[PDB]
């Protein structure tokens, strides 16, 4: 059997950050993201006569061990929920600029869900593949829906699962990226997490997040980009000073990332609708209505150490094609 | 001429931050604090009650002061009028030898030194415990320069309850502040003002309920001259207030991008094997703490850094003094 599927990576309005389960990953809090429309990885699956080895071909060239052990774990799973065995050849690519730094771990697990499962003879629903995608990186699991994404983190692997909140098309919202010229290699977002129960503050940002989630989920519902703008870097600033008193503390902005954030609250309070979050790393999302995006891009292009500015709208959900 | 002092006092680096009052008009803080004072820095006040004058006149290195600090100033001295009994308003004459335009805070000695030489002016003879007391309600930094040395605030929750007494004298531990003055065109919004906003933070009162455990390794890091077990837990106070400040509404970035630099470089040289840690208040300027043997080589390489104006150089200060 063999399939393809496409999926797109996102950005948490609203950030998951530390696991209430390591091998499941279920999340200690809830999360809310957005597709991106323009960013696309697709994967195809091909389980095989008598290969007694997953082998794992990414943009290409051949897969280092890393990605194939993540890979194969993931397939395992779904060979004991299909109740078949054979191995597979797992093809992806992904559109994303090189030296980027766009995670792709999302959209990868995303895709590769969809694939995998609809090449082995299933026909998941959106919520059990949402589940599925969750073991294999969390954050995938809100990549399965599409347009404006609920992880509703729950306590159970049947509980822990993403929903759309709205498509689309139901609100006009555009993600600038400013990649930042100067990056090296941070420390990756599994190995992060891991130490925000060294954290004093992780307990608090936790325990708050129903705060915040129900702040965002009526913000994108009332189309209400005020209330969304100063949420989500509120949000975006809790994850990182959980990260930054974190032990060994995880300084990911770097001095441009400071220059961005500090421009953006400038810019909205002057009169550009727009505001900013981060993942883990250097590069800043900047949110904004697509009426302004252009000014937006104009005004982030300018920023010295500023290497370029992607422009993506919401996407869709992960297809199969 | 009804009576007259003059007191000298230092500012001083907190190694555990004071951020959050529990009581606005006393300034109690929610938290605990630990500091040193820094010996090459200094606050010379002089205060004459005078029977002639009716309002309080201040007077900042050789110029009339701005309206905003002779009603500091004032306020002040209604304390000392009220906890003396008596009625007369004063000349206040100071000067610092402060670099100017660098951005150092100078309530803290500032206030210190008010205190002691308002007292003793007024014909009053305090107990640190008590002129620590009076300095808090000027400022709350202010109560921690008038014991000299390394000093800790008790936070306490009432006005008697709150003050700081020398918990090692200056000649304790041979430590240096390096502090590396950022170029800069923004003008911080005061810690005053910043610090109110800490209750919008979802994480002060986790902060706030964490200090004891940080003042604990503090304090015993400086009985035992431990400078790994200091420097870890200075850098990680300085980034919990930080992160305070980033997370509340509205929120304070105090960084500009410097100060990213200095900080990332302070961790990298310290685990290469230059001891030194790194500390910030309510402003983009990195204090470098290290052991004195250090200090030259610290500041060496500090001052090559793009966007360091210039380096100050500071050891362990003494209490505040009347000369
Ligand atoms: C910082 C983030 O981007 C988190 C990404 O976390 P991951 O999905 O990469 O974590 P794993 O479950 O270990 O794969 C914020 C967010 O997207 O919510
Ligand atoms: C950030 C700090 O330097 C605090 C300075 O606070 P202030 O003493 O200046 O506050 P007020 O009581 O309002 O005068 C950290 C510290 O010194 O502990």
């Amino acid at each position: 059997g063999q399939a393809t599927a496409i999926a797109h990576p996102n950005i948490a309005f609203i950030k998951y950050w530390g696991k209430r389960d390591a091998v499941l990953r279920i999340p200690e809090n809830g999360s809310i993201s957005m597709n991106l429309a323009e960013l696309t990885v697709k994967t195809t699956v091909i389980f095989e006569k008598h290969s007694r080895e997953d082998t794992l071909i990414l943009n290409g060239a051949l897969a280092d061990e890393p990605a194939l052990k993540r890979v194969s774990h993931f397939l395992d799973r779904v060979r004991e929920f299909a109740g078949i065995s054979w191995h597979a050849h797992v093809i992806s690519e992904n559109n994303f600029p090189t030296g980027a730094g766009i995670a792709s771990s999302a959209a990868a697990f995303a895709a590769l869900a969809l694939a995998a499962t609809s090449a082995i003879g299933l026909h998941l629903s959106e919520r059990d593949l949402s589940r599925l995608a969750r073991k294999g990186s969390g954050s995938a699991c809100r990549s399965i829906p599409g347009g404006f994404v609920e992880w509703i983190p729950g306590e159970t692997d049947e509980d822990s699962y993403a929903v759309s909140i709205a498509p689309p098309e139901h609100w006009a919202l555009t993600d600038c990226i400013a990649i930042l010229s100067t990056q090296h290699k941070p420390i990756g977002s599994t190995q992060g997490m891991a130490l925000a129960s060294t954290s004093p503050l992780q307990p608090a940002r936790v325990a708050d997040t129903p705060r915040r989630l129900e702040i965002v989920r009526r913000a994108i519902l009332e189309r209400d980009f005020l209330s969304l703008a100063e949420m989500i870097e509120h949000d975006s600033n809790l994850m990182h000073a959980v990260m930054m008193t974190s032990t060994p503390p995880l300084f990911y902005w770097e001095p441009v990332s400071l220059v961005i954030m500090k421009s953006v609250r400038e810019w909205r309070e002057s009169g550009l609708p727009c505001a900013y979050t981060l993942d883990a790393g250097p590069n800043v999302h900047v949110i904004c209505p697509s009426e302004y995006a252009e000014e937006v891009i104009f005004r982030l292009t300018s920023i010295p150490g500023v290497q370029t500015v992607l422009k993506a709208s919401a996407g869709d959900s992960a297809k199969l094609i």
